């Protein structure tokens, strides 16, 4: 049945496509998002009816009970929401990983992975770098430190481009841009009164503007504050190379300069949750040479902003733009 199922996954799930099948060209790219999308009922039906993710689900409920306090297979189980920062980070980085399985049992795996904004760790577990258990250390570190900010910061997107966005706020120091999420998207990061303050200014110069679902102000000065605590609980992580190629959004270069390659420790976490998004470049990059686009989440929410990157550099009716559940049936 598949209710909330993508068009391409259930199609495979049904058996009517071929292994992996998901005309298009070569190559396939898992995108991380970074929001979590919880909707009623989310995974229940998969639980039962889908053996790999309830796998995934069941290999990760151990970490996540020692954790993490938490169950994410009673989450899904009892549809239960996700209440908190620590709960919407951990529950998400689970399914992420999990839908990530079920992808694989059908025959699709990535060629290469994105990560968006807190989506990296999923990425980095994807990609090999980081284990599933240190993929939630990362996410309960992190989310417990932000989680004593909430309410004090969010974020907003634009329909506007980079240098757009950054005269919008040249007189708004406490606010960043935070993502660049496409050539004509761009999301800023800050106070809720000041991006409250952006949000109408926007629409009232005649463009269209959107609150993020979000309670924290991540890409911004604000997480300077939460750097040292990260550097210092993290210590410990101890990383490995990728083994399949990772576009981090982290760092301007994409993390794929010649020479090293990103180390995806301690540092590079503290970095990932203050600095802007590099999601537009990103995709770019990968849309030279990929043609396939799997937004790995619970809820579409970047489908577009990929298409309108891949738009602007490429002919995309060869390209495909996907996701993997939508809350709508
Ligand atoms: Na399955
Ligand atoms: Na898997
Ligand atoms: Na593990
Ligand atoms: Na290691």
């Amino acid at each position: 049945r598949g209710s909330h199922m993508s068009g391409g996954l259930r199609a495979l799930a049904a058996g009517q496509s071929a292994p992996g099948v998901v005309s298009i060209g070569g190559g396939t790219v898992f995108v991380y998002s970074g929001r979590g999308s919880q909707w009623a009922g989310m995974g229940r039906q998969l639980l039962a009816d889908e053996p790999a993710f309830a796998a995934a689900i069941a290999e990760l409920e151990p970490e996540f009970v020692a954790q993490g306090g938490f169950s994410l297979r009673d989450v899904i189980a009892g549809g239960k929401e996700l209440v908190g920062i620590e709960q919407i980070q951990l529950g998400l980085i689970g399914m992420q990983l999990a839908l990530t399985a079920l992808w694989r049992s059908y025959g699709v795996t990535p060629d290469a992975v994105i990560g968006h904004s807190m989506g990296e760790v999923a990425a980095a577990v994807v990609a090999g770098a980081l284990t599933p258990a240190q993929g939630l250390r990362v996410t309960a570190v992190r989310s417990r430190l932000m989680a004593p900010l909430s309410g004090q910061g969010t974020m907003a997107l634009l329909e506007l481009d980079a240098e757009a966005t950054e005269a919008l706020i040249a007189d708004y120091p406490e606010v960043s841009l935070g993502i660049y999420a496409s050539p004509r998207q761009t999301v800023i990061s800050g106070p809720p009164l000041l991006i409250d303050e952006l949000i109408d200014k926007v629409r009232q110069q005649n463009g269209f503007a959107t609150r993020v679902n979000i309670e924290v102000a991540p890409h911004n000065p604000a997480m300077d504050a939460l750097q040292p605590a990260m550097r210092s609980e993290l210590a410990d992580l101890t990383p490995q190379p990728p083994t399949i190629p990772i576009i981090s959004t982290t760092y301007a270069d994409l993390g794929i300069s010649l020479g090293s390659g990103p180390r995806f420790d301690a540092e590079h976490w503290a970095t990932n949750m203050r600095n802007p998004v590099r999601f537009h470049q990103a995709i770019a990059h990968a849309g030279a040479d990929h043609h396939t686009f799997i937004e790995i989440s619970a809820h579409p929410l970047l489908t577009h902003s990929i298409s309108d990157t891949l738009r602007a550099s490429y002919d995309v009716d060869n390209y495909l733009s996907i996701g993997t559940l939508q809350r709508d049936a």
